[PDB]
């Protein structure tokens, strides 16, 4: 569901 | 390590 590869949003993990 | 919560690159949950 979305729209490229892993779970959750952005690139990487955690926040900043 | 990143920009943002969960892994890896893009929005929602899986691959395509
Ligand atoms: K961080
Ligand atoms: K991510």
């Amino acid at each position: 569901v979305g729209a490229x590869a892993x779970v959750x949003w952005x690139w990487x993990w955690x926040w900043x």
